DNA sequence: ATGAGACGCTGGCGATTAGCTAATCGCCAGCGTCTCATCTTTATGCGCC
């Protein structure tokens, strides 16, 4: 999909450490980063639906 | 006593990839014999209810 909102965009130092190219971060970065997501999430900064994108990886990245 | 519902280049090319009767004409066609007998039938020729 083309998304040019926040709900999907980042801000990295460089775009080789999400993982794969061609699906949502891998699960490296969300077993690595899952402690500063929630805490993002209780900051009131990201939404629900950018901590559920940032967190789908783990319920099974994304299917076809 | 919250967290789902909304999903692509195809058509128009080439260029493979595959496959098929039909219309025209020519060629060329197993054949050789004899014996033996056997019957017919025909042409002509001869007769009155």
């Amino acid at each position: 999909l083309k998304d040019d909102s926040i709900d999907n965009k980042v801000l990295t130092r460089s775009d080789k450490n999400r993982g794969k190219s061609d699906n949502v971060p891998s699960e490296e970065v969300v077993k690595k980063m899952k402690n500063y997501w929630r805490q993002l999430l209780n900051a009131k900064l990201i939404t629900q639906r950018k901590f559920d994108n940032l967190t789908k990886a783990e319920r099974g990245g994304l299917s076809e």
